[PDB]
């Protein structure tokens, strides 16, 4: 009995979530386009974001994520998001974002 924190179904409502999402957009920059299309986002939505976030790319990534979250609503899931990223050859983010990093040293092989 170690783990114990209210949240039987916390979705994008935890300190971590905020960080992850934000970060994803930080690196996204351009990939955002590819990532968007991956989520079955028609040009309409895409092009729009470009005209709504012409200032810089970072803004485009942020806006996009916000959309995906809304559209999905509840069905949304961090996993699915990661899967879409890798699809467009953008797994480096999920790696730098999620990496427990463990090592099981080995003294010697036993029969």
């Amino acid at each position: 009995g170690s783990s114990g924190s209210s949240g039987p179904g916390s979705l994008s409502g935890t300190e971590q979530a905020e960080m992850k999402m934000a970060v994803i957009s930080e690196h996204l920059g351009l990939s955002w386009a590819e990532l968007a299309r991956e989520l079955q986002f028609s040009v309409e939505d895409i092009n729009r974001i470009r005209v709504e976030n012409p200032n810089s790319l970072l803004e485009q990534s942020v806006a996009l994520l916000n959309l995906w979250v809304i559209r999905e609503g509840q069905n949304a899931n961090m996993e699915n998001l990661y899967t879409a990223l890798q699809s467009i050859d953008r797994g480096e983010i999920v790696n730098m974002l999620e990496g427990s990093g463990r090592q099981s040293r080995n003294l010697k092989p036993d029969r």
